[PDB]
């Protein structure tokens, strides 16, 4: 009995967004596997969505694997670069690819953000069954605003770009929701399986990544839930994280820091008009959950679940981002908004629409974490995950162990007893996984995958970090920090607050010269 694996992956939702992580949004499916399972609090992932994808289906660095920047932001002095190619690239091998040389079929619903070109598909990369949005988002009904010359950046590349294995699709399904079209194809796929092989489901959904959208029906069930803010909301999350048992009783949580109007700054319809984005992300992620639970029904039903090895993560911190702060080139988001959307109060959630929730509302999930998405910071890359599968000893706890994303392709295959190819594959020169597999530390045998000498390093968009063992070392450039290397002492200060540069100047040095390694082993360009 090999196991079949569901993976599943929410597009930047927040560490205590969900019940079993601190939250107040209704996600009984995940409750239901986190609670059972092994909840990580110090399981990492890269700072943005495309990087760590990259990163999950490899076991290496992203810097290797083709998106060593975010395709979107591609110049010239990084294209042509190896492993700057904007999509997984020729010097891997993905782990689906894998998994089907060894008999498993291969299944995806959700969003890929891995390459836009035949290709470079889910279909070319090893899945036998795919449907999927190839772009990094889209508008979750699939309403589209023109395109042409005077469309901003941000929205020409977010098309709702969909393929169903090789054929490039000409419209969606009726009444298309993209979580709700994610969980009616994967289901389909399941239930037209082979029976007797086992699966490898890979199930990245786009919500909760703006615009925020979701049915009327699960937002009017958060009605009034946000109007006291994200302030109050954070202290919340807080309070629940330490009775939980998920942050401990002492932490100081990292100071809000954001550049827009803090609540009680804001007139009566600006607030009004905020707390019903925060009601439209709540409506998302139970809708979201719901979906999962349509899915994880159907295998309980079929008496699988219990032999499918579950993993669910978010894929980088929560979305603190300001789409109009961003000096991207070209024509004007807000006036073209302002043109061609309505969000206006009442239509907040709408496909017409087209919100983000902005810095303080994801700083209130990503808490005691400094900051957010796209940042090196813990905000950025420490996410929620968990693992359920009942033949592993580690289950019905909370781990504190550090683990990243590139464990996942090694764990996988350990638990399909397939060997990773090495340094060739079909013909070519490969890279082989960085990360390390859980079984050790999941079956019991060991205290964790890792330990006080594990080296691992992040870098993007300008900003880095080195960690080894619970010493990280973070730099920030302008405008939004220092721009030099500051030290944290992970164990005692995981809101990354009290810079040790100065006080331990021996360990930081050591740091600095792990990141050249990192630098130097990975490729990386900055
Ligand atoms: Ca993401
Ligand atoms: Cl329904
Ligand atoms: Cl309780
Ligand atoms: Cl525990």
């Amino acid at each position: 009995k090999r196991p079949n694996f569901l993976v599943i992956v929410a597009d930047d939702l927040g560490f205590s967004d969900i019940g079993a992580f601190g939250g107040e949004i209704a996600t009984p499916n995940l409750d239901a596997l986190a609670i059972a399972g092994l909840r990580l609090t110090d399981f990492h992932t890269a700072s943005a969505a495309s990087p760590t994808r990259s990163m999950l289906l490899t076991g290496t660095d992203h810097h290797i694997a083709g998106l060593g920047t975010v395709a979107e932001a591609l110049t010239p002095e990084l294209e042509g670069k190896p492993g700057y190619e904007g999509h997984l690239n020729e010097r891997v091998v993905a782990l689906p690819e894998l998994l089907r040389e060894a008999g498993y079929q291969t299944l995806m619903a959700g969003k890929w953000h891995l390459g836009l070109k035949p290709e470079q598909t889910p279909h070319a990369r090893g899945f036998e069954r795919s449907f999927s949005l190839l772009p990094g988002a889209a508008n979750h009904y699939g309403f589209e605003p023109p395109y042409d010359e005077s469309t901003p950046r941000i929205l020409k590349g977010t098309p709702a770009l969909y393929v169903e294995d090789e054929r490039y699709l000409d419209t969606l399904p009726e009444g298309f929701y993209s979580s709700d079209a994610f969980g009616d194809k994967l289901l389909q796929y399941l239930k037209e399986r082979d029976q007797s092989r086992p699966f490898f489901a890979y199930l990245p959904f786009s919500a909760p990544h703006w615009p925020l959208q979701a049915p009327r029906e699960i937002v009017e069930k958060y009605r009034g839930r946000y109007d006291a803010g994200p302030e109050a909301l954070r202290q919340e999350r807080l309070a629940r994280l330490k009775e939980l048992g998920l942050v401990e009783a002492d932490v100081e949580a990292h100071p809000v820091l954001a550049l827009t109007r803090e609540w009680e700054a804001l007139e009566d319809e600006e607030r009004a008009k905020s707390a019903r984005a925060m009601e439209v992300y709540a409506a998302m992620v139970e809708r979201m959950d719901w979906n999962i639970g349509r899915v994880v029904d159907y295998l309980r039903r079929q008496g699988e679940l219990d032999n499918t090895f579950v993993l669910f993560m978010s894929d980088n911190g929560a979305e603190g981002a300001l789409l109009e702060a961003f000096p991207k080139f070209g024509p004007d988001l807000l006036d073209f908004l302002d043109r061609h959307y309505d969000n206006s109060l009442e239509n907040i959630g709408s496909a017409n629409s087209y919100v983000w929730y902005g810095p303080r509302w994801a700083q209130a999930a990503t808490a005691p974490s400094r900051l957010y998405k796209a940042f090196t910071t813990q905000g950025g890359i420490r996410v929620p995950a968990l693992v359920r599968y009942p033949r592993l000893s580690r289950q019905g706890a909370i781990s504190h162990a550090f683990a990243t994303v590139m464990d996942v392709t090694p764990t996988l295959l350990d638990l399909a007893g397939v060997r990773h190819p090495g340094k060739r594959w079909r013909g070519r020169e490969i890279a082989e996984p960085r990360g390390r597999s859980w079984l050790g530390w999941l079956s019991g045998e060991t205290e964790a995958a890792h330990d006080e000498n594990t080296v691992t390093g992040w870098g993007l968009f300008g900003m880095r970090a080195i960690r080894q063992g619970d010493w990280k070392a973070v730099y920030l450039p302008a405008p939004v920090g220092p721009a030099t290397w500051q030290l944290y002492d992970l164990a005692r200060d995981p809101g990354e607050i009290h810079d040790l540069a100065d006080s331990q100047p021996g360990k930081l040095a050591e740091l600095i010269e792990h990141w050249k390694r990192y630098v130097s082993d990975t490729g990386v360009v900055e």
